[PDB]
């Protein structure tokens, strides 16, 4: 009767067969998850099946788990991702939904197994499907205190920006306007505020500068005057006009106590003149 060599090596199996007056038969190789590579998987005849003196016994050997190359599915829609996995015999796939900022809602943000040889049985792939970015509600603070606005929205993860403007009907430090507001938007979004610095209720200079024209083809040049003073942060131009000849230009500046104001005059993008002026 056929001896049991299952889980054994070929080396040992032939030893057991010879001892039993039998020959090692043909050797073939099969993928297996149950048996470590180069262990007997199966015999013909099977263990305990009747045999006669000198008959051979064929053996099948483990080539270890059958494997594939893990595909890259990050950024594909869920169903494309799963199909691409099935197409390789990878069917043990669990989905986990998470918020994410790289892949849109319904698209795979992450793979368990990096884009590697994997066994096609009990592979335990996990795919992380994006729910999009977490939506957080932006509290509408129009006509309320900016300080409270900034702080409340900071604590919900928002980035807060503000410029200031004069107002006759909105208390100092109260919000003229807010964008966005009254709405849920992506976590961490920037909320923009226009804030009241009270009513337009400082010294005064008119500075003169001669701007030369340096253009070609009898074509005008564009002059841009940028001012930093009481109510101007030199952000955008306080003056914008074309020049076709030398022009004397006057630049009104209003300066607080203990401060300096300044002007820059550019001509076709290039600085031509600049000056600092103190509250004198
Ligand atoms: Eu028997
Ligand atoms: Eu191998
Ligand atoms: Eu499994
Ligand atoms: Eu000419």
């Amino acid at each position: 009767e056929t001896p049991d060599v299952i889980g054994k090596s070929v080396k040992e199996a032939e030893q057991i067969f010879n001892k039993n007056n039998l020959k090692l038969g043909k050797i073939s190789r099969s993928y297996s998850d149950k048996y470590p590579e180069n262990e007997i998987i199966k015999t013909t005849p099977n263990t305990g099946e009747r045999v006669e003196r000198g008959d051979s016994v064929d053996v099948v050997i483990s080539k270890g788990p059958e494997k594939v190359k893990m595909p890259n599915v990050i950024g594909l829609p869920k169903e494309e991702a799963l199909q691409k996995l099935k197409s390789l015999g990878l069917k043990d796939v669990t989905i986990e939904k998470v918020y994410n900022n790289q892949a849109p809602k319904g698209y795979i943000a992450n793979q368990s197994v990096t884009a590697t040889e994997i066994a096609i049985h009990d592979s335990n792939i996990k795919l992380y499907e994006s729910l999009g970015i977490k939506q957080v509600y932006v509290e509408d603070f129009e006509h309320k205190s900016f300080s409270k606005a900034k702080k409340a929205l900071e604590e919900k993860g928002f980035k807060v920006e503000s410029k200031e403007e004069y107002s006759d009907d909105i208390d100092e430090g109260d919000v003229i306007s807010q964008s966005p507001k009254g709405k849920s938007v992506d976590e961490g979004s920037t909320i923009s505020f226009v804030v009241s610095k009270g009513k337009k209720s400082v010294k005064t200079t008119t500075e003169s500068v001669d701007v030369p024209y340096t253009g070609k083809n009898d074509k005008s040049q564009k002059v841009k005057v940028y001012i930093k003073d009481k109510d101007n942060d030199g952000s955008t131009e306080k003056g914008s006009f074309d020049i076709t000849s030398d022009q004397r230009i006057d630049i009104p500046l209003r300066i607080e106590k203990g401060k300096t104001a300044s002007y820059i005059v550019k001509v076709d993008g290039k600085t031509v003149a600049e000056k600092e002026v103190s509250y004198d």
